[PDB]
């Protein structure tokens, strides 16, 4: 049951006219596509903390990735779902390198060990992922990123629905033939070159707990198919999250606000900001 | 459960191109504002009928507006939810009066009578919707319609969300301080001068049947309460309503499309399609 929103000042929506003109702002399936301007993120605010929320956010850090933690984590603290309750789910080989990073109130961090891989490390994420009775009792939005990424932006609850994906950076402009699907017919994660939405990052997807674990156990069962047929597509497991937002359409669609890399694609116009991005590496 | 959408071969959404610049497709709390031209509607028939969707429609014909059913019902078999199942629900104090309409198949009408009010007609629907275990048990969404009206073009399933409202068709162009609004403090509708998004139509909302009983029982209770208090609302069931939609934010819009009058208000550019209309009347 969701109780009444209190009184509210704020600007009035204007039917007639559009804050963005010169993005798509909903999907042909009337998902939203989170930019900035699209949001007033004090409602949403309002609402998700009327129904105190909590959001996971699952990252591994595996080898030498744990040396990405405690900026991830630091700069989570200052614009990942602040003033919301969130518990971070570490998984790691080496949970003493995981480094003690002050929390705010309300949120909290496990470290769950992992063995290490020796692309398998990438692949067996949503296996990990699908620790599924812990989540149903914790939290009730999953967000599973890559660990060697900053945030310096607000990222906040417009993102959260019952499933999301990210655009992948340097595709959000491209047609669908340039995509890099899957191509081959044999893996469970192909995709023909007349379909296909959109090319979303494996590095950053979601939803409710419900959705995320359908999401990551359909990933997980068709890596195993692969495997076992002697195939392994060509970008792991974003191949395979791409054949599954292809057949069951997410509920928003982020922007690359939420997923950019400024060294390698600069700041363009079009993003008003950049909230979550790469870390140089080798 | 919802299984995996099949292959399907239709136009890219990019990213780069809005379809529709010239409206705002998103409202500021991320709902969708549907208009033609923001939706693919063969993705969203797969959709729900993947989830063999079964749709609710509610009428009241009560006294002379018996006469309006003939109309109502034949261009609703034309453009209302076809290929999906539908139920319609005719609640009429002259049982003999309702025409007898041919049905294409998977479509059910159900006559329930009940008693003619000497404002009150218009009142009392909220109560008389809120055959509550009926609709639970019968139908998914249910769609709460005025029957002095015509459907002229398609109304699908891009509508159905857990609740929407239409904009109303003589406000969508307007600032808020113009809206008819409830604005005396002694009514539970009242909505201050600062507050309000849209002005929205009392003849076309709906919703899950869980959202739609929530919504009615609600807006029931707070006529209750103003009758009282020796207070009627300016628009009657449509202030109410106003006020309840303020304070819980549909997950969708209906554009003016979906409610309109071509005799007082011609067919704008901005209108593609005029698909639900006031049949003139006294
Ligand atoms: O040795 C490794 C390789 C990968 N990862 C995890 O897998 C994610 C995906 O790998 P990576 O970020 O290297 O892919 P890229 O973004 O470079 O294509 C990483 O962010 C880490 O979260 C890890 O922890 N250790
Ligand atoms: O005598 C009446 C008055 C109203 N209504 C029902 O109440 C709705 C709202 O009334 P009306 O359409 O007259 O409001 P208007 O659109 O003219 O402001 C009508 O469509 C009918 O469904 C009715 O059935 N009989
Ligand atoms: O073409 C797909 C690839 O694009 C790269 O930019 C990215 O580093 C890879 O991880 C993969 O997403
Ligand atoms: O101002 C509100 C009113 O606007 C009229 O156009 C409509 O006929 C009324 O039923 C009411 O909605
Ligand atoms: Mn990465
Ligand atoms: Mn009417």
């Amino acid at each position: 049951f969701m109780v009444s929103l209190p009184r509210m000042v704020y600007p009035q929506p204007k039917v007639l006219t559009p804050c963005r003109k010169d993005v798509l702002v909903v999907t042909p399936w009337l998902a939203p596509i989170v930019w900035e301007g699209t949001f007033n993120i004090d409602i949403l605010n309002e609402q998700f903390r009327l129904q105190n929320t909590t959001i996971g956010l699952t990252v591994f850090a595996i080898k030498k990735y744990v040396a990405f933690l405690k900026l991830f984590l630091e700069t989570a603290e200052k614009h990942f779902m602040v003033g919301h309750r969130v518990h971070y789910y570490v998984f790691t080989d080496q949970p003493a390198a995981v480094p003690r990073v002050t929390l705010g109130t309300g949120r909290q961090l496990s470290v769950l060990e992992v063995r290490a891989y020796k692309q398998d490390v990438s692949m067996r994420r949503m296996e990990m992922i699908s620790c599924e009775r812990r989540f149903l009792s914790e939290v009730d939005y999953l967000v599973c990123v890559d660990v060697d990424m900053e945030f310096r932006d607000h990222v906040g609850v417009e993102i959260l629905t019952p499933l999301f994906g990210t655009l992948h950076p340097s595709f959000y402009g491209s047609s669908r033939e340039a995509f890099t699907y899957e191509r081959r017919p044999q893996s469970q994660a192909y995709i023909p070159k007349d379909e296909g939405d959109f090319y979303y990052m494996g590095g950053f997807f979601g939803g409710s707990v419900q959705e995320v674990q359908r999401l990551t156990r359909a990933c997980h069962q068709a890596m195993m198919v692969d495997q076992a047929n002697g195939i392994e597509a060509v970008w792991h497991d974003e191949s395979h999250l791409n054949k599954y937002l292809l057949r069951h359409k997410p509920t928003k669609v982020l922007s690359p606000e939420y997923l950019w890399d400024q060294q390698l694609l600069g700041w363009p116009a079009v993003l008003r900001k950049l909230r979550f991005t790469a870390v140089p590496k080798n």
